[PDB]
């Protein structure tokens, strides 16, 4: 049996602590001592060199008297008690931590009960929107991944991707004086006009030189009209609420971010939160993408694309102050012309399946196997190799030759597949971009050398390898390992060899050297991080499995 | 102005003769002496290092008196007179040659007059069937490419791809005794059943244990019922003609070969001609594709696919003799599940445009340029580079590491594109396959070591580089050169560099060494070849443009 | 608030009993006396002249002391106690009845909890398969509609339309000796071949002169292999189980009947039950549909179609006995060529919505209103009028002029709509057909005059008006009444007028006279019928609302 939410709490704990035992004898068990001649025993179904373990449940508690099973509420409390005393922590922040752990475990269990169609996602190639909504648990190494903030069941079933919903946007007619924002190619007025024409043309009778159409998340729209600064604007005749109208939008893995298959733009709302600084990161990268060196990079990696966030807008109050709770940014919908593209977000492919069966990555590889007439293992190798050439090669070369750092969270990576094989990469979330000192000459050509989002070498090596290799790439290899298509050790040797070849084709070797040569990667953890809101406990040393 | 049919006759002549002049001064002219103080002058619009020239017409004839224009009938006759005397040739075979040259020039001109929709093919990505029927002249270096044999206008407008037609197949109910053939996966009876169920289910009331459904080309069907051996079978009750029925089929570049978007099989008819030996080449390669080494090759190049010809059938007469005029072979329709795939046959992309505008390759590259925001030249480089990795790399590695020779006529190469960029290769026409001595151990595992279709080293070097580089790859580079996206010299340097890297990744270097190092490629020509039906005139030495 | 399952039990009770009270004063209440100075009170949200009432819950129980709410378990038990004593019934059959009432109420409540997507079905025109699976409660006047027999949750979530599932069929290779059945147009062998080729072509390697492919429901397949007679066939080499394979099938309102959008045939399984006599009714009507009078009828009503059941098959045991638990019948898929047709089963349109909002009929009419720019009420009138011309006119004229009786259960009527307006009728379930004495001459032309499924005049008037007017037509008018688009009295006056015109266009007036003129329709009820497994209690007199 299994419990996927529980497995996240345990794999996160095991990855960030040294005090556990792995039995030499079989049936293999993993043991967490609790002190007091007491310890939790877990039958191991899959032991992972990267801590993507799968345990059989129930857990058992072994005392001096005997052993008895324990449910997840009990084992998580025992563990948090041990850490409370071991680390001398406030009982209050421990109670908060365990409370949040149990809420996430309930939110996750309910999302599973609602999605009885999930297994059927294994049947055929998923398109972009199907992949965005196939994600039931999004953080495999977080104690409490799923939070419904800020919704309430009925509101959570309409607005969270967990439940595969869709809905129309809410709209205001807003006086041009109360609208702030920017846009590339089209100015702001033309962007709001094109957006409204595509997604709610029937409101175009409300559009004038001075009255513009302003989209809103439906919950966030309700929320703003309850605020006082916004009721003033309504009273003064500067905002008229138009209600919900237009094409269906569906929440993606981010939930603030919405996809509409017929809109040239995706949309990302401040949802109870964007900031003006965050949207400036999008505009900076968008303006940087107009330069000749960006063009040279694109010409070198034609299958590699960034979804630019080249427009944003927000509501000003009576004093002219931009009210950040009203912000949105606009993201190029590179899939508007091919809405059935097999472009899938990496985290949905790699997540463990709620029913214990094949992950959606594994289902894709087995179809690859069948279509080509090659073994499961040979398909697994072909998919890992293409992943490295389509995902890892552009991202390392971009940092190395151009100074552009793109933080590749697993939900920021869209694998463009053709017949279940990676043929391209699309990166999204331009707020996860940063610039190295050797990009300064190139930032300066657009007047952005003093850009706020720069990295030191130390920051590069702390985050970029952690997101791209630990979180993203080893989710691919662990997921293929757990299905037995081949082992993680063998699949990570694939990756190691293809990274070594890449190093030969780049100028600045610093990042690949660390990846290929340093025995430990100091990375910022999640389990103890979230138990705050200690010093060397939030950070931990990750043993490099790529080292010769 | 221009004349594409004429340009084929001249470029073929110029490529296989040394007796012409290229003026040092401008406007650039190409001069062919005719003897007798007489010579043809051609204003040159595009001079090509690989002889893909484009001339402005009319041609002019320069005598001691003056110059006057000449039409294509006159210049082709003057040229054939000169070769008649220069080579002391029979006036009869020269008259035949010029007669066939003029018929091809008329057939080509009529195909142009019928296809007024052709320019609109530039507008968007073509799918497989659109690309197959976009071909108006298929042999850029043949004196007389277009022959309508064996049809007559109305019959040529229904059965030739030139006119973009479609039609249903003709069908016989045939006694099992009079059917010969084979099939893999399904036996012959199950293949004829699956074929008829998919393409003419309404004839399934004619299907029994002993009476099987037998497809026929519609013209070839009419032809066989006029024959005597077949009227006997009808008289004896062994064949009942069922007429034409079922799904629409459209002729491809081959015209004998038909495509139906809903059939799992394509079909290739003996058309007035297949032979039993030819279809055995398909079955041999199909059986070879079941082995573990084929599997290893497929796993190494997952984007590379062969359309196997793993079934065939034919009619036996009363004596049991297979009547080859009734043969067909069945070709996997790898596009049945994705009929809108941008998989396009290479010759349709590279052909010169009948109206003098962009070739369909160039239209695709300009869209690539626009979608990615890179220059025309940068898109041309990206497309050449992907072509080498998707087309040239699998074909050289297959010969080198496995001993499998696939003769890559330009109409045998299907470029699988995604957004106008090559992402894969599909090879078709298994009759153009052959085996090298180092494939004997592997042929022997399926009992095929004594296979009729083997090559010597000499045959490898005469044909494989000519088809893959001279005909296919330099059609790509010349076509991009002629549009001015960049020069052939620069684009062929791209190819040279990517071939050198390939040599490092293969065992048997013989074929790449010749490609990269020999200064001349002795190849079998077309212009003088077709003037027969002399010894060292059919062959000529091609100067290697890839040599350092 | 409301409870749709409860509303079925109460509306069924109220329709078949005279002992209730409707308060003259408001808020309107409906009162059911329980005897003993005790009675159930229901606040009425919608009072219906045809008993399609909607009550607000909770119910209340009023005693001599006071009143207190009661849940559905309590009020259904009180009612069944009263009927037990009032009718002097066995306590055992009353306990069984209440047990089944509560199970249906639970099965219905769970189907609602699973379908959170249901409200979104209101958004746009439904196609055939969406409409088949939109049905959560199928019998508005039955005490216990939903039974899961014979499944168990996980099996019920895979095989019942309530949960919108889909699945592949299970398949046997069966020796021709052990297959019985028939088919029109194609013989049985050709039908099983065409069916298997379309839906599981990859099993065609198992198809031979003597070994035929035999489809099975997946649960029914498992069930037969557990039986002894079938294990013998496996032991003797006469049946080889091939497992599940092929295209997805989805259960329709019947659950035994499956739809596959790409199959030319629908399929109807004996599921734990068809009989040979039942499938002979299909073949008889199918053979009758080949005659010239059928043709004349079709030519008179071109928008009226019957889905013929013109083939069936079953497994014989070692003794040659047809094992009816293996039967299936094959139903023409008239939608195979237009799978997005807005053809919807009438019961899904008319059912009350689980969330208390618009029924799917009402959603369609409101879209009709919007598209045409006419009021909601004018659209309701247009839809009722077209319903009468497209549904009622063909069915009465068929009985009257041809003697063909088609029993129009609401789930047997497919309303072919174009832009939310009825433009045609498709009838299915040929087992609900019967023949009047004046069809004997026409039955005799196909040798079927002694047909088992004939009606007397008495049977005609008991069933045909009940199914076509009480169940089907008044579900349409009540559903439009309950939304307030116009009243049932006014909408039933529409129907009355259009029926009177029909009578002028037909020969045998007997059925329309009864519909238009008799003050009471004696009909067979459901509430007390199902309390058995009394004499004049199963039957009741329905007051004709169409009487002048």
């Amino acid at each position: 049996t299994l419990d996927v939410a529980a497995q996240c709490f345990l794999n996160s704990l095991v990855r960030e602590t040294k005090d556990w035992r792995l039995t030499e004898y079989q049936p293999t068990q993993l043991i967490i001592p609790l002190g007091e001649q007491q310890a939790l025993h877990f039958r191991v179904a899959y032991f992972s060199p990267t801590q993507h373990h799968r345990f059989e449940f129930p857990a058992r508690l072994v005392t001096a008297s005997g052993s008895h099973p324990v449910d997840f509420a009990t084992l998580s409390r025992l563990i948090v008690d041990k850490l409370q005393h071991q680390l001398l922590l406030p009982a209050t922040s421990c109670e908060t931590f365990h409370q949040r752990v149990m809420e996430s475990h309930a939110h996750t269990q309910q999302a599973i009960d609602a999605r009885h169609d999930w297994a059927a996602l294994r049947e055929k190639a998923l398109n972009f929107g199907e992949a965005e909504q196939a994600l039931l648990v999004g953080h495999a190494f977080h104690p409490a991944p799923k939070s419904h903030e800020p919704f309430n069941q009925q509101e959570a079933e309409r607005y969270l991707p967990d439940f595969a919903p869709h809905f129309p946007l809410r709209w205001f007619a807003v006086n041009k004086t109360q609208i702030a924002g920017e846009s590339l190619h089209l100015n702001l007025q033309q962007r709001l006009t094109r957006f409204a024409a595509e997604n709610a043309p029937q409101l175009l009778n409300e559009l004038s030189d001075n009255q513009w159409l302003f989209p809103l998340h439906p919950w966030q729209g309700e929320y703003l009209l309850q605020q006082e600064w916004c009721q003033e604007l309504v009273a003064k005749g500067l905002i008229k609420d138009l209600g919900e109208a237009g094409a269906p939008w569906l929440p993606t893995t981010s939930s603030r971010s919405l996809y509409c298959a017929t809109s040239r733009d995706m949309i990302k709302f401040s949802l109870s939160t964007l900031s003006v600084k965050e949207v400036k990161r999008g505009m900076r990268l968008a303006r940087l993408a107009q330069t000749d060196d960006w063009q040279t990079l694109q010409a070198r990696f034609p299958t590699f694309r960034v979804m630019q966030e080249d427009g944003w807008a927000g509501l000003r109050d009576l004093h002219g102050n931009i009210m950040q709770e009203s912000l949105f940014a606009l993201r190029e919908n590179l899939l508007v012309d091919q809405p059935q593209s097999q472009t899938n977000v990496l985290v949905s492919l790699t997540q463990a399946a709620p029913d214990g069966g094949d992950s959606l990555l594994v289902a894709a590889v087995k179809r690859l196997s069948d279509r080509l007439g090659i073994t499961a293992q040979q398909a697994a190798h072909a998919w890992v190799d293409a992943y490295c050439h389509q995902v890892l090669k552009p991202l390392f070369t971009a940092e190395a030759d151009y100074g552009l750092v793109l933080l590749a969270h697993q939900q920021n990576i869209l694998v463009q597949m053709l017949g279940d094989l990676p043929v391209g990469l699309i990166y999204r979330d331009c707020q996860g971009s940063a610039f190295m000192p050797h990009a300064a000459g190139w930032l300066d050509t657009i007047g952005e050398a003093q850009a706020e989002n720069v990295f030191t070498r130390e920051q590069l090596l702390r985050y970029f390898p952690y997101y791209l290799l630990v979180n993203s790439t080893f989710a691919v290899t662990a997921a293929l390992g757990a299905a037995g298509l081949d082992s993680e050790a063998n699949l990570m040797a694939r990756v190691r060899t293809l990274l070594a070849e890449m190093r030969d084709q780049v100028t600045h070797k610093t990042c690949l050297n660390y990846v290929l040569e340093n025995p430990y990667w100091n990375v910022k953890g999640n389990f103890f991080c979230y138990l705050n809101d200690d010093p060397s406990v939030i950070y931990f040393d990750f043993a490099n499995p790529l080292l010769a």
